């Protein structure tokens, strides 16, 4: 949300991960934090940059159990402090509303995957991405995460979902991207830079050049 | 697996967890946890597991994420102690792949998911469950993970991976095709988990 622009904090290592995420904090609030950074150092890690840094955290645990299941994973999530959590929709409209349902009652988000591009994402997800865009809009989902590449897959999702949804995916960036997508995600561009915040501050120009409407 | 009988411990609390599992040790060997107690009591539960119950453990966490970030799931899961991990087959083969490498290099293994039966499943899941199947045996996968279902209907999935295989399914009938049958609730929502276990062990 802030400058269009959510950290990938995809550092594995504690020390690095909280030191990157400090230093463009002036101009990243949202975060996207996956299982290995969470596996390796608990959950507690998720607690510790909103509390430490006021940071919006994106759990990207792509949820994909049935209903009961989903619903006790974004609970455990979201009482650790998670502001949303992305969820997988090639398991069904049911596992889908248990993750809204607690989002509902705990006052948090749910971001919708429909699709992905990596090799062997063809095999089934491909095929089964406008559906699973379309289940979203039928179950009210609002907010949507974008596979990666391919800027005229993006332009498809966006039509689907609406002007109104929200929608954030990776990476002529961020131009190509922003065409479509709210916020784009970067996560190497920025963590691995020798200057992060320099980095982040680079490309949250770039992002104002843009004149992005409303 | 111990008597064929693997306990589902989908339970979020580590006290619990840890009291069930301890006394229906001496009828089960064998216990499959989720993210929901992982992500509440932390990875080293599954240390705890092991060396304080000899259980061997199946992490179902359903990964289902890009090759490169399958690889690091897989990595942490078995670096904590996980013998093996369950894995999705919709995000295709290659992150299928990914799973069975880490397993390969650090001596564990891959369950393969083929399909789930609850209230959606029948959206994208259903239709893709025999090519899913069919994909993991191209892919050398030897463990499989099948939906609660009627036993029949594992009839076609046993045929599908062969009778080398080893398949383990929610459940006497679906002994008939599964390896082992993996059971919940029941036990550990009963007042006397160790009666329970033992109960339909003698279902046999
Ligand atoms: O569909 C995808 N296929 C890929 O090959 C891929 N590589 C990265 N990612 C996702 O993008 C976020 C940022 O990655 P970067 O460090 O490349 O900016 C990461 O955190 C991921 O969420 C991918 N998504
Ligand atoms: O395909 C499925 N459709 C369902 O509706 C379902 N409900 C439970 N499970 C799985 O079965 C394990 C044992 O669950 P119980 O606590 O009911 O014994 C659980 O740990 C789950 O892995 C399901 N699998």
């Amino acid at each position: 949300v802030m400058n269009r622009l959510i950290l990938a904090m995809d550092l594995m290592n504690r020390d690095d991960a909280l030191r990157v995420t400090g230093e463009v904090r002036e101009y990243i609030d949202t975060v996207k934090i996956g299982y290995p950074l969470v596996l390796s150092e608990g959950m507690d890690i998720i607690a510790e940059f909103r509390k430490r840094f006021g940071c919006r955290i994106i759990a990207d645990f792509k949820v994909a159990d049935i209903p009961e299941t989903n619903e006790k994973i974004c609970r455990a999530t979201f009482k650790a402090g998670a502001d949303a959590i992305i969820v997988h929709g090639f398991p069904g409209a049911d596992s889908v509303r248990a993750c809204l349902n607690v989002a509902e009652e705990m006052g948090r988000e749910v971001f919708l995957l429909t699709e992905m591009s990596h090799p062997g994402a063809e095999m089934f997800i491909q095929g089964a991405a406008d559906e699973i865009a379309r289940m979203g809009v039928d179950l009210g989902v609002k907010n949507y995460v974008g596979p990666s590449t391919r800027p005229e897959r993006l332009s498809r999702l966006r039509e689907i979902i609406g002007q109104d949804s929200f929608l954030i995916s990776p990476g002529g960036d961020p131009g190509e991207t922003l065409r479509f997508a709210d916020a784009i995600i970067v996560g190497r561009s920025i963590y691995l830079a020798d200057n992060p915040a320099a980095a982040a501050a680079g490309i949250i120009e770039s992002i104002k050049d843009l004149l992005i409407p409303e």
